[PDB]
RNA sequence: UACGAGAG
């Protein structure tokens, strides 16, 4: 009855995500050695090569495109604590897309770094993923982060304790810069290939005497890379955050007054709190709040409650509203904001100043594609152009909105119940993205 | 699961 994980294998081409992926299945005793020596060899038949390991995320990448898909069962495992099943890898068409459009959520992210000799250096070059990789993670909300320092068999020592240093500090600052605390990271060094150190100390490794993570919610020490998938925490509601509360109608009651109606998406609504509605900036008192014919003390996330509000006027608030506490992170108008994009099935191309009509959470504005930034793959999110000339079909594209409206939106990361958008034009949806910062108004 | 950018 152990909850269930989801996991993404990010990692630069050939840093050994596959092969990695590949063993820990193995070793975790998920398939049996005859149905894996048989996909071995169906592998080796379809491939000219040797799969030992690659087969796994290889086959799992393959089954995820063109809309096939015959059996999941493989890419299921058991830890102590929890059932791990590995959703998906970068390496393929579809991987942005499902990433954007949330069809392959991961609750956890494995970054595997290689640390051999020229390796981690280039993983983060220019032309390295892994820093493209780590980003994207951190963008769509994948707070919760383990890094494989993997091939480290290579150096000379055999296992040089420096390098492993080396490594750790320079992407410890790394994402201390764009927002991982470094703490919270189990480092492990391994080697996919050997099993190195996956679920015992490796006898090649004396001097690694353990990974510890210091965590908000308590610190957690091991050697082996099962513990690490064993430091993971379940998903659960966000029910100690801000009010947030997108208005979808409201209603004039006859004897009780302006009903807004709406689902609670963040933290908690209750009778007496002085709320505020964005953009239109009214604060006021809630009466009283009800579900289900009776009298709420307190609303959930996810409770669908009507409330009654005193002096507003139906006029005043309408659908498209956020609600939020007034002393506690209230919602602000946005004057502009930063999304990443992937861009569906146009009739055209798509230029500087298209606006088309943007749906976020119960929202319906039409924004205005100020700029055209940046030109990403959608194979592996790797940079292709800076400010590219037009975007067509297949193209997955960071750019600027300016809402022709006023509009309330967040940030994916932040809030993701208002982080996500959809783009529309006439009766097809061109365009999905999820927005990276927003400039609040004044 | 159909439907839906997602919640559902």
């Amino acid at each position: 009855e152990k909850t269930h994980i989801n996991i993404v294998v990010i990692g630069h081409v050939d840093s050994g995500k596959s092969t990695t992926t590949g063993h820990l299945i193995y070793k975790c005793g998920g398939i049996d050695k005859r149905t894996i020596e048989k996909f071995e060899k169906e592998a080796a038949e379809m491939g000219k090569g040797s799969f030992k390991y690659a087969w796994v995320l290889d086959k799992l990448k393959a089954e995820r495109e063109r809309g096939i898909t015959i059996d999941i069962s493989l890419w299921k495992f058991e830890t102590t604590k929890y059932y791990i099943t590995i959703i998906d890898a970068p390496g393929h068409r579809d991987f942005i897309k499902n990433m954007i459009t949330g069809t392959s959520q991961a609750d956890c992210a494995v970054l595997i770094v290689a640390a051999g000799v020229g390796e981690f250096e280039a993983g983060i070059s220019k032309n390295g993923q892994t820093r493209e990789h780590a980003l994207l993670a951190y963008t769509l909300g994948v707070k919760q982060l383990i890094v494989g320092v993997n091939k480290m068999d290579s150096t000379e020592p055999a296992y040089s304790e420096k390098r492993y240093d080396e490594i750790v500090k320079e992407v410890s600052a790394y994402i201390k810069k764009i927002g991982y605390n470094p703490a919270t990271v189990p480092f492990v060094p391994i080697s996919g290939w050997h099993g190195d150190n996956m679920l015992e100390p490796s006898p090649n490794m004396p001097w690694f005497k353990g990974w510890k993570v210091e965590r908000k919610e308590g610190n957690a020490s091991g050697v082996s890379l099962l513990e690490a998938l064993d430091t993971i925490l379940p998903p659960t509601r966000p029910t100690d955050k801000p009010l947030r509360l997108p208005l979808q109608d409201v209603y004039k009651i006859g004897g009780i007054g302006t009903v807004p109606v709406g689902r609670v998406e963040t933290g908690i609504l209750r009778p007496g709190m002085v709320v505020t509605f964005a953009p239109v900036n009214i604060t006021t008192e809630v009466k009283s709040v009800e579900m289900h014919h009776e009298a709420l003390s307190e609303a959930l996330p996810g409770d669908n409650v009507g409330f009654n509000v005193k002096n507003v006027s139906v006029k005043d608030i309408r659908r498209g509203n956020v609600c939020g506490d007034s002393k506690s992170d209230p919602p602000q108008e946005a004057a502009q904001f930063t999304s990443q994009v992937i861009i569906l099935n146009h009739p055209g191309q798509i230029s500087a100043g298209y606006s088309p009509v943007i749906d976020c959470h119960t929202a319906h504005i039409a924004c205005k594609f100020a700029e055209l930034k940046e030109k990403i793959d959608r194979r592996s999110g790797k940079k292709l152009e800076d400010n590219p000339k037009s975007l067509k079909s297949g193209d997955a594209a960071i750019v600027e909105m300016v809402p022709g409206k006023p509009m309330c939106v967040e940030s994916f990361s932040q809030y993701p119940p208002l982080g996500r958008f959809a783009v529309r034009d006439m009766r097809q949806t061109v365009a999905v993205g999820v927005i990276k910062n927003v400039e609040k108004k004044s």
